[PDB]
């Protein structure tokens, strides 16, 4: 049912009233929005804007320290073991005794020593025993500390902790000598960190990856120095927990030349921590900055440098841990481009060079050079085009002050880059290497880019800066709105309106007659296909229940109920979900919701930290939302093969229009018949017309929906959706408790801000969408707009034949501008311009010179006659270039760069135990496999991932918690829960999936009982049958460990647990599909709610409560066994102790044999494909996204334990043929007997970016895998 809601009424507007409007814009002498590279206008803007930034900021001399950790390395560096560190500490101790100290620092440095070296047997006993053989002492109260009262402290000492426990300044940028000096300490840093220290996969990473990447890495003092960062970090890390926190602690290693001494600090679990240390070592090459050292202590023939107190916070840690992984990630990404772009392997010097920089990257994670890259991942494409918005670029490049060396090095290295680009073979940004394409270029500083965190973001200043943003707009809309009157900004102005005022044509301010012209010009498409837009309204299914859908229930985040405090609840969509229904009496469809939410006014949020991007909504704003995107999603579709690209076709289809177009020649008539040859070209304008701005107009949507023809018969949908429109004009933004304690913690933008809410809770704002999703809806009206241009300029010139063709994929789009120009270059042209300015034509005046500059500044105004301005910034034009329109098609294509899943894999962990996170870890390098990632370079990935894993529970040989300890079978053939290997190849992991280990194990095992009756083969059978035993004790692969995890939800507990386990035992088919009614839905959204794995996940960034909070467990008492928490170790006694006794019994056979039988034979085509390389030079192609592949499978599933009349409607209702269902068991219970039962049924149950040759069938992908392997010679399969 759709109920009347009012609608709009059809204005009169005319074609001809705009196309005089543009006739007289014309007329006039207009200017471009953007600036001709030279070379030397950017290097004039460089240097303006030194100029500006050293007037702005105040000057300091110092700069400030950079580098978390100091520390050298002369020899090669081995891991850190427990005698070692013992060893390594009472060296370091004698060594620090027998200086002489000279600053607070060092006063604290040698009192901690000299009390460390007098503790007693018992306490160093107690000080590197485990916590099962730890037992609390006088001097040490937890493992790894030990305590200092204030009686061994120095007077001076204590100054230290007195002053730890109780304006803005910028370096001279202008100034050649502080650049110089930043030069040469960065330069030295990096040579030193060059400095050399003193199946078939297999073959090909042998050959290439292991030889020209990883030995010529491995010497380097990088990679020692990322190993003993490695392991500070790890033991800082191990300092951070709640209960050793409180204590000091000291450690040493690599021969007693680095030791680190622990400060006490607030343990890093409550968020705002931070873990305090001094780092000591003996002076020599590496990761040294003598400037910004506390002291340098003097030693006969030796010098040993004492750093600052450095306090470093939890991602920092985090990042620092894996700062190595990230770099030899980097550049093994490097190494795989570089192949790609010339053919031949790096040489030594480039890839030591390029390691160095990657891992000085890595180590320093600074606010300041994030953003740089990202603002040069836009410099680099706006530098090399013809026109383009660079001083805007470059006024952003100087927004944050320059504090330490590094920043200054960053600088100076891009002004010469990009100078040298502009300039203009591309040369490269960390070595002496010229690129063949600029696409390696953008690579390059993508991975740059991609070693920073991603929880750098937010902080409290990005914060502010969207909350400052959004109050701006809407002050300006206030402004506007007071301005012209309340009627107008919202319903818009009519073209004399804007004729009479010529200044209305500006942002937050629309004209319906272009709103109206721009429907009529899509309608001229649409009217077609009338008969499938209205198929495709209809079948988004506006009839079906709301919450039932995925969607609706996800854990996108949303705002919740308004509080007494006066502030928006963040919370999930799924709670929403749940309050909803339990205060409601059914389950609502969507329009049937709009309909009870109708009067409820739209609030919004900004999310707490997961945070500018998210503006979270609540319910009735997300309905309206919903309802507008699934309408004009619908209508949308249609015209995707053409404008909207989703897709490649489309593009490729305008260019080559263009192409063809250009390659045709044009004749211009004259009145005395002497035709005149004009020459076609071709200017290309990748601009990012329609990403969602602040400054917009909601309201306009109306209209356009008001025209937009569909092809059904009632306006009841069209009205619906207008009117949904209307009530997602106003919003009520809220400020978030996190900004209100900041601020109220004076300037006089805070001041207006404050003003800007009249309760200081909340404060309205209208026009502004606040990044909903309504991404189809301006697509959709940016493409409309671009047509209207296109008829307004044919209209223009009809004389001329200009060629104008857009694309619109995603945020990006494409313009192409065909233009004349004159072949003669003779004065006959413009003779012909000023006849024709004479004979009543005015607007020919801005045609005489430069066609494009005026097609494109009458698309820029048609395009502001609604809400849409292109960005002056971040807009780049060009002539018809092969490199641009590459890596456009590129950008199109390669919608994720790999290296961000790589870099990504190591950052985050589940943690919900060795298996769920080592699949997770190998999950996603299998994901950027697909995305484009070079097998050898997903095998390095892959090995990172799972030794970290490894080290994490201390799986690997020589370790505690090593299975081949205790399991009697070899470490290859243990199963993954107790630790297995648990590495194999990247081809078995894409391929086949992510669980092939164990049941790849099972099969040989069975085989192995089959035949042989071998004893371990039935010891194997018996640890995998106690892996099941433990599955059937856990409740909801073959089985897991459960592990311990830490929490917590308003309507988590409304249901008991037991009563859950009840309603899911007793009514099964819900497991498989979601149930549609409201008492049923509820009970299953609750047990949505408790699912171990989606409580990791919203709580997955939680400060500590996740991230600390199991990485310090690791070999405690953590998994589940015997209704007990114990450690690994026990379970691993117990899983031996089970499979020595276990019997072989029938119902066990049976049940490995149905497991073995579920489980394309992608293992064994892998071993029975044949690989031979051929002396032929590789070439490289255009990437293309390719498919690795009745009744939907879980309702038939649904349907075989359907017992009762609502469960039997849901799966009718969920289904897509509810009638051929039954068919479908018919045959499928077959189908199980040739190869029922309830348990035996329960338990049996991708996008990739190729070259162009590739097919779309799954052998196709696996062969071109299989071809990739060799990143310099070609294979053949």
């Amino acid at each position: 049912y759709i109920p009347d809601y009012k609608g709009m009424e059809p204005i009169g507007a005319n074609i001809e009233d705009l196309v005089d409007y543009s006739k007289d814009w014309l007329s006039r002498a207009r200017n471009f929005s953007f600036f001709e590279v030279k070379g030397t206008a950017v290097f004039e803007c460089f240097n303006s804007n030194e100029a500006n930034h050293c007037q702005r900021y105040p000057m300091s001399r110092k700069p400030r320290n950079f580098l978390l950790i100091q520390c050298s390395l002369i020899t090669s560096y081995k891991p850190a073991t427990t005698l070692s560190d013992q060893i390594d500490s009472r060296r370091a101790c004698s060594y620090i005794l027998n200086l002489i100290p000279d600053t607070p620092a060092s006063y604290l440095i040698h009192d901690m020593a000299y009390r460390y070296i007098n503790l007693t047997r018992e306490d160093m006993i107690n000080y590197y025993a485990p916590r099962i053989q730890f037992k609390q002492t006088q001097n040490v109260r937890e493992p790894g500390t030990f305590k200092l009262t204030s009686s061994m402290l120095r007077a001076e000492s204590k100054a230290m902790l007195d002053l730890l426990n109780n304006q803005i300044e910028s370096l001279n940028i202008a100034s050649h000598i502080v650049q110089s000096e930043s030069v040469s300490l960065i330069t030295k840093i990096l040579s030193d960190l060059e400095l050399n220290i003193t199946t078939v996969l297999d073959k090909f990473f042998q050959n290439e990856t292991q030889k020209y990447l990883i030995d010529v890495l491995k010497k380097t003092t990088a990679w020692h120095i990322g190993h003993l960062i490695r392991d500070i970090t790890e033991s800082l890390i191990a300092h951070s927990g709640l209960k050793r926190s409180k204590y000091w602690s000291l450690h040493s290693y690599n021969n007693g030349n680095v030791i680190l001494f622990i400060l006490p600090s607030k343990s890093l679990e409550v968020a705002g921590s931070f873990i305090r240390f001094i780092t000591v070592f003996r002076i020599g090459p590496g990761l040294v900055d003598k400037d910004n050292l506390d002291t340098i202590l003097i030693d006969g023939d030796s010098q040993w440098g004492v750093s600052k107190v450095m306090s470093i916070d939890l991602n920092r840690l985090l990042a620092l841990n894996i700062a190595f992984e990230k770099a030899l990630i980097a550049t093994a990404t490097w190494f795989q481009y570089y192949t790609e772009d010339q053919g031949q392997f790096p040489l030594q010097y480039a890839i030591r060079s390029v390691f160095a920089n990657h891992f000085l990257l890595a180590i320093c994670q600074k606010m300041k050079l994030c953003a740089i890259f990202d603002n040069l991942r836009y410099l680099i494409p706006a530098v090399t085009s013809l026109y383009s918005g660079f001083p805007s670029l470059i006024e952003k490049l100087f927004e944050r002050p320059f504090k330490s060396s590094l920043e200054v090095y960053i600088y100076y290295n891009i002004k010469s880059l990009l100078v040298a680009l502009a300039q203009n073979v591309y040369p490269s940004f960390m070595s002496r290497i010229v690129y063949k394409h600029y696409r390696s270029l953008i690579s390059e500083v993508t991975t740059c880019f991609f070693l920073f965190e991603k929880g750098l973001h937010g902080n409290m200043n990005e914060e502010a800066k969207i909350h400052l943003e959004t109050v701006e707009w809407a002050l300006k809309f206030r402004e506007k709105e007071e301005k012209y009157g309340e009627s107008l900004v919202e319903n818009g102005y009519m073209m004399w309106e804007l004729r009479a005022n010529a200044e209305l044509a500006e942002q937050q301010l629309y004209c319906q007659d272009a709103i109206e012209l721009a429907a009529i010009e899509l309608n001229k498409v649409l009217a077609t296909k009338s008969s499938v837009v209205a198929n495709s309204i209809l079948s988004k299914n506006w009839e079906e229940p709301y919450f039932s859908q995925t969607r609706n229930i996800s854990l996108k985040g949303m705002s919740g109920q308004v509080q007494e405090d006066g502030h928006l609840s963040s919370s999930v969509t799924i709670i929403e979900a749940i309050r909803y229904l339990s205060n409601s009496r059914h389950n609502p469809s969507l329009l049937k919701l709009y309909e009870e939410t109708r009067e409820q006014k739209a609030m919004a949020r900004i999310v707490r930290k997961y945070d500018r991007g998210f503006f979270i909504t609540t319910l009735p704003t997300r309905c309206r939302l919903e309802i507008i995107e699934d309408y004009y999603d619908a209508i949308a579709k249609n015209i995707s093969e053409e404008y909207i690209s989703y897709k490649i076709l489309a593009i490729q289809g305008a260019l080559e229009k263009a192409l063809r177009w250009a390659s045709g020649e044009s004749f211009i008539e004259l009145s005395n018949h002497k035709f005149i040859r004009m020459k076609r070209k071709l200017m290309y304008v990748s601009a990012d017309a329609t990403k969602w701005s602040p400054g917009d107009n909601s309201a306009k949507f109306r209209r356009f929906t008001s025209m937009l023809h569909n092809g059904l018969p009632n306006n009841k949908l069209k009205n619906c959706v207008i009117d949904a429109l209307k009530q997602v004009y106003k919003t009520d933004f809220f400020m978030s408790r996190k900004l209100r304690n900041y601020i109220d913690s004076l300037d006089p933008h805070i001041k207006q801000f404050l003003d800007f809410f009249p309760d200081g809770h909340h404060g309205e704002v209208k026009g502004n969408w606040l990044q909903g999703n309504l991404n189809k809806c301006s697509s959709l009206f940016g493409v409309a707009m671009s047509l209207l241009f296109k008829q307004v300029w044919t209209n223009l010139f009809p004389e001329l034949d200009c060629f104008f063709e857009f694309a619109h994929h995603s945020d990006d789009a494409l313009f192409i501008y065909g233009y004349l120009e004159p072949v003669d270059d003779g004065t006959d042209w413009f003779l012909f311009v000023s006849q024709q300015i004479q004979a009543g034509h005015l607007h020919w005046f801005s045609v005489n010179t430069e066609m494009w500059k005026s097609m494109f500044n009458l698309h820029e105004h048609i395009l502001l006659l609604g809400s849409i301005k292109i960005s002056p910034k971040k807009t780049t034009v060009s002539p018809t270039n092969a490199e641009f329109l590459s890596t456009f098609f590129e950008g199109c294509a390669v919608s994720i760069p790999f290296v961000k899943i790589l870099l990504g894999s190591l950052s985050d962990l589940p943690g919900l135990g060795y298996f769920d996170d080592l699949a997770a870890a190998q999950s996603r390098c299998v994901k950027a496999l697909d995305l484009g990632a070079s097998p050898q370079v997903a095998q390095l990935a892959v090995a990172l991932c799972t030794s970290k894993v490894e080290r994490l529970y201390g799986t690997a040989p020589g370790m505690v918690n090593h299975p081949a300890a205790y399991l009697q079978v070899k470490h290859t053939d243990t199963p993954i829960p107790l630790g297995g290997n648990g590495a194999m190849s990247i081809m078995e992991l894409a391929t086949a999936g992510i669980g092939m280990s164990d049941k790849n194990l099972l099969k040989r095992a069975l085989l192995g009982y089959s035949h042989k009756r071998q004893k371990s083969m039935l010891y194997i059978l018996g640890l995998f049958k106690f892996l099941m035993k433990l599955s059937d004790e856990t409740f909801q692969f073959i089985g897991k460990v459960q592990w311990k995890i830490f929490t917590e939800f308003e309507f988590a507990d409304m249901y008991t647990s037991k009563f859950l386990e009840l309603w899911s035992s007793q009514h099964v088919t819900y497991d498989y599909i979601i149930p549609k009614g409201r008492d049923n839905l509820l009970i299953y959204l609750v047990r949505k709610l408790n699912d171990p794995s989606i409580v990791t996940a919203m709580t997955m960034q939680s400060p500590l409560q996740l991230r600390f909070r199991m990485q310090a467990k690791q070999h405690m008492k953590v998994c589940r066994l015997d209704g007990e928490w114990v450690t690994f170790r026990e379970v691993l006694a117990a899983a031996n102790s089970f499979a020595e006794n276990y019997s072989a019994t029938s119902q066990d056979m049976d049940l490995f044999q149905t497991l073995t039988s579920c489980t394309y034979a992608w293992k064994d085509f892998l071993n029975g494909i044949h690989c031979d390389v051929i002396p032929t030079k590789q070439v490289q192609r255009a990437k293309v996204a390719r498919t690795f592949t009745q009744n939907s499978i879980p309702a038939v599933i649904g349907y075989k334990f359907a017992v009762t009349v609502e469960e039997m409607s849901d799966v009718l209702d969920t289904a897509k043929f509810p009638d051929s269902l039954s068919v479908d068991l018919k045959t499928m219970k077959d189908g199980v007997y040739r190869e029922s039962l309830p348990d035996v049924m329960k338990r049996i149950a991708r996008v990739v970016i190729v070259q162009g040759n590739v097919e779309g069938t799954a052998e196709a992908i696996c062969r071109y895998w299989l071809k990739s392997m060799s990143l310099v010679k070609t294979i053949r399969v």
